[PDB]
C-alpha cells in the first residue's frame, strides 16, 4: 500500500507511475511511502 505525506505528493506520485515506474522508486521521488499494511498513518494521509 502506498500513503502519502500531502496532496502534492499523491499527485506527483501517480504522474510518476504512468510510465510504469516502480512504486519504490516513486516514493523516494515524492515522499511518499509504501507499506506491508493497508493502514496509512495520520502524517501519511494522502
Amino acid at each position: 500500500t502506498t500513503c502519502c505525506p500531502s496532496i502534492v505528493a499523491r499527485s506527483n506520485f501517480n504522474v510518476c507511475r504512468l510510465p510504469g515506474t516502480p512504486e519504490a522508486l516513486c516514493a523516494t521521488y515524492t515522499g511518499c511511502i509504501i507499506i506491508p499494511g493497508a493502514t496509512c498513518p495520520g502524517d501519511y494521509a494522502n
